[PDB]
């Protein structure tokens, strides 16, 4: 669940 968070702000 954080991950999918961590990655969209890195891409985004």
């Amino acid at each position: 669940i954080l991950g999918t968070i961590l990655g969209l702000l890195k891409g985004l």
